[PDB]
């Protein structure tokens, strides 16, 4: 249970195992890693792209992108469930426990030629808590908050190198315990390195199976 409480020692141990001996601190509901510095190189003369990948257990793994206005998607799109999916009606304001969580957001890369930008791209979607997927607030941050930073940067004509990595406790868990987001703009004005805990205050999750126990 403790592994799905974002502030617990157990969670932090898993985080350390997944990212190495990088410094981290809890702030605004997330973990800032390595003083918010990433080694991503945005100063590369390469065409915008997205690359999704999977690991040896067929789980969504490291995703990379170079983002700019050529693949930005402002428009709307014109049964499948991710690994570990077990929906539960919660006792919190979200109403439900989990969302199909994209590694690389539709709005960011939906215009990239040939790419499966759908909600059922099996290399780009995980079981993600509603809280950690949806929260767009600076005070209590979710993945949406960081996606908004990247989106706003691209909308200001910035080139953003971006890397999103689901963090798993071990080789077999179906559901990641956190989402690692890294971003760097060519001009250096945008840079972050964070882990968004795959947690929700009103319940705990067994990351092995995705089974949720409401508080
Ligand atoms: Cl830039
Ligand atoms: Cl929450």
């Amino acid at each position: 249970a403790a592994s799905s409480v974002d502030t617990s020692q157990e969670f932090q141990n898993n985080l350390k195992n997944a990212i190495g001996n990088l410094p981290f601190q809890y702030v605004n509901g997330i973990y800032e890693l390595n003083n918010n510095q990433t080694n991503l190189n945005a100063d590369v003369n390469v065409k915008a792209y997205v690359q999704n990948t999977i690991d040896n257990q067929q789980r969504p793994s490291t995703a990379n992108a170079m983002l700019d206005r050529t693949i930005r998607q402002y428009q709307n799109r014109r049964n499948w469930k991710p690994l570990g999916w077990h929906q539960v009606a919660t006792n919190d304001h979200y109403g439900h426990a989990v969302d199909k969580g994209a590694l690389i957001a539709y709005a960011l890369a939906g215009n990239f030629k040939g790419w499966d930008a759908s909600v059922s791209n099996p290399q780009n979607v995980v079981t993600q808590t509603a809280h950690s997927n949806q929260s767009n607030q600076k005070i209590n941050r979710g993945q949406n908050y960081y996606e908004s930073l990247v989106r706003k940067a691209v909308d200001q004509n910035k080139r953003v190198r971006y890397r999103v990595t689901p963090l798993y406790r071990n080789d077999t868990d179906l559901v990641p315990f956190a989402m690692h987001l890294e971003a760097k703009s060519q001009d250096g004005t945008l840079e972050f390195n964070v882990a968004i805990p795959n947690t929700q205050a009103s319940y705990t999750m067994d990351y092995a199976t995705g089974e949720i126990t409401l508080n």
